[PDB]
């Protein structure tokens, strides 16, 4: 029950993961979060949560599609 009053920060280390991937992609072939579970290894659920949380940080870069791929938002 602590764990839960403890999250927050808990996402944060998730979000580097996908970040330092995204990052290591390159501005151009986004990865869908479906790939973004198989890069790292953390389940679709977790990588959709962060992926939003990235997303809405205005860092990452969503690119409409089925699935939509990700990509860091290069904002110069």
């Amino acid at each position: 029950l602590s764990s839960h009053f403890q999250e927050l920060s808990i996402y944060q280390d998730q979000e580097q993961r996908i970040l330092k991937f995204l990052e290591e992609l390159g501005e151009g072939k986004a990865t869908t979060a479906h790939d973004l579970s198989g890069k790292l290894g953390t389940p679709k659920k977790e990588i959709n949560r962060v992926l939003y949380s990235l997303a809405k940080k205005g860092k990452l870069q969503k690119e409409a599609g089925t699935p939509p791929l990700w990509k860091i938002a290069v904002s110069d």
